[PDB]
């Protein structure tokens, strides 16, 4: 058995978000059946190819599971199809622009009509009363306007973009919190509903805490553990901090040997408040343990530089898997920066399931992220991504066409 | 109704991972029941405070609309309690260090013949058969394991952190979808399950896209969209490329009028593929339209930061506010790089609900970030965050306490 065993989802999602949040859907257990223009397909199929002529990794890596079909929407046939679709689909998840879906012929009170019971998922670059309403939304667009890039970099430098996907990948995730709270509500009211998920507000929720550093640099006019305290300067805004911890714990990341030639040869070290004994014993330093100079976080703080400086004397001497062995027994909170070749081919995380080799047509195995969470009752099987309407026969066929009515759609185009 | 009405949260987390997954399961309708050590509480409480004496926002953001009990679980009687809490409860969730809840009498075995119903969601640092299982994690040494240090930040610059919780918030958010994807297990199977939950996990999986573009660089030696291509240098890891757009359509953070003094006067922009007519006209550059050294991404790559350069030079004339309204006009994708001052005030944040005002015992008014996804047939009420023990004796009593029992726990100081 497995979560959504026998919910079934019309996916028209394409790129990043929407189809992230589908992936997982399928992941659970769920049908989900991806909508795709005939011919053409979603555009991550030929972006960033690897392979010619083949679905990229792009494509493969978010759309494991999922069934496609080909479907023109803007045909008759295409319409009639997609409202048998949403007669028998659970839930209907799409990221297009605004009223794409109502100009299909399905306002939202039109679906409600056909099935009262399906949950109608949206994802938008904006909330809908927004000054942006109308800004087409990629993933760094919206980190920009959540709040993560003003935040992110150093004091001197511009805002900068996290790797992380925080406007797609992160919003496809919180669609699915939606999502399934939804199911879960629908359980007591026998009703779906719209769920809608901004790219803003998720790259937001992320930013949480410096919506807290924000209210205390209004109240107070600086920030404490701030690289800018107590010899630098405050302006209205939260500033960037560079690699600073963030929380309450301050941290950097710190070289270590290789660095010059591997941009890798990092790690992230914490001076953790109660563990400064131990740091100190970790880098020979016995003289800081009492010394008044040092031994709060609030008398490290306003050479807390120095001290990486001096820590960063033992990390350049070793690789980073070494320092963190070491560092570790004297608790101090510390990782590599782990590349993604490092990741990539570390066996820990393909017996955890975290990295997942999958076999698909045409193309051999691939490497995917799998599903992020473990569950002591299920295990999901992580299966190739569909070929450009492998399963457009299989799913009109459920609808009860004839495979002569298929074959005629095909020749007219609506599939 | 709401979605999770009627549903018995015991929590037992602090800090930012475990608690923000716990304020959504409120948020959504359940009965969270924060479980603090006697006279202490969640550090959160006490750090960064803003104003003197009570509990900080580092708190109060984090713990809305959750009741708080003292109890200590390492007494009999405090012990006595947290299995009658475990008998009632739905979900238990926690973020200790592995085996804390095993210590306290109650294995995942035991926690199972008490209640086969309950769900038991864990974060941790990294999965069970991690070599840095034991390594604490906070934060950042999870950005550091998960990939995105690596792949974040500059070519030439050090690995950075995002401002954005990868570690913390993020892998709340991963937990939340495992448990709410647990309940809709249990109504098919009749039981409970273990959800865990990783920080490196939840990190490496919005960085999916990165792990992609690893395997193109190991197919093909270099990736034609990065900034290093096609005049500079590809090593064996997926490099840091500033502010490029990390997908199909390529971009850049641009200074907007006020940047030299305002380091949050910047815009993102986005050069979308078929949309380069326009993003000529917008700029006043007719005769790059058809150019074929600029009418292609290809032919505009290894020259990309002169057009950005030429961009710019609309961009630091006017507000970012009054760049992103005529530049969207032209159908380019931008947005201002917003401060969290600009969010903390932004009207439309809080008519969307993204950007709430709460009332605070003692404090007054604070503002949170508000529940990230909107429901059409349910309105979240955002309420203040307990205060220590607040609701100690009632969460007693409906454990069938005496009031005599409870005022001789607090006198034991079992609570």
């Amino acid at each position: 058995s497995t979560p959504l065993q026998g919910i079934k989802v019309l996916d028209f999602t394409g790129v990043q978000s929407g189809p992230s949040c589908t992936q997982m859907l399928a992941w659970f257990g769920a049908d989900v059946i991806k909508i795709e223009r005939p011919g053409v397909g979603d555009v991550t199929r030929h972006q960033l190819r690897d392979i010619p002529d083949i679905d990229a990794l792009y494509f493969t890596m978010l759309n494991s599971n999922k069934r496609s079909i080909e479907l023109n929407t803007k045909t008759a046939e295409g319409k009639e199809v997609m409202e048998k679709l949403i007669r028998e689909a659970d839930i209907l998840v799409e990221n297009f622009h605004p009223g794409a879906i109502d100009h299909m012929g399905f306002t939202w009170e039109h679906i409600q009509e056909i099935n009262p019971r399906l949950i109608f998922g949206s994802i938008k670059g904006f909330d809908e009363c927004s000054p942006y309403v109308n800004v087409k939304a990629y993933e760094n667009v919206a980190q920009a306007a959540g709040g993560a890039a003003s935040t992110t970099g150093f004091w001197d430098g511009p805002p900068l973009v996290s790797a992380a996907a925080l406007g797609d990948s992160n919003t496809g995730m919180h669609l699915l919190i939606g999502l399934l709270a939804a199911l879960l509500h629908r359980e007591k009211t026998g009703r779906g509903q719209r769920v809608t998920m901004s790219m803003q507000d998720a790259v937001l929720n992320l930013c949480r805490v410096k919506l807290r550093d924000q209210q205390r640099l209004d109240k107070l006019g600086y920030l404490e553990e701030y690289p800018q305290y107590p010899n630098g300067t405050f302006g209205d805004a939260v500033p960037r901090g560079g690699n600073a911890g963030g929380g309450g714990q301050p941290g950097w990341i710190l070289k270590c040997k290789g660095w010059e030639t591997d941009p890798n040869a990092y790690i992230y070290f914490t001076i953790q408040e109660q563990n400064w004994e131990n740091t100190c014993k970790a880098i020979g330093k016995p003289e800081w343990i009492t010394d008044p100079a040092y031994s709060t976080a609030h008398a490290r703080q306003p050479h807390i530089f120095d001290i990486f400086a001096e820590i960063e004397k033992y990390t350049v001497t070793i690789d980073k898997h070494e320092a963190v062995a070491y560092l570790t027994q004297f608790d101090i909170p510390c990782a590599p920066v782990l590349s993604m070749k490092e990741i990539s081919l570390d066996p820990s995380l393909r017996q955890s399931g975290s990295v997942v080799e999958v076999e698909q047509p045409l193309r051999g195995k691939y490497l995917t992220v799998g599903c992020p969470m473990k569950f002591s009752a299920f295990t999901p099987d992580i299966k190739a991504a569909p070929l450009l309407g492998e399963h457009t026969a299989a799913v009109l066929q459920e609808l009860g066409y004839s495979d002569d009515e298929i074959a005629a759609m095909k020749q007219n185009h609506a599939i």
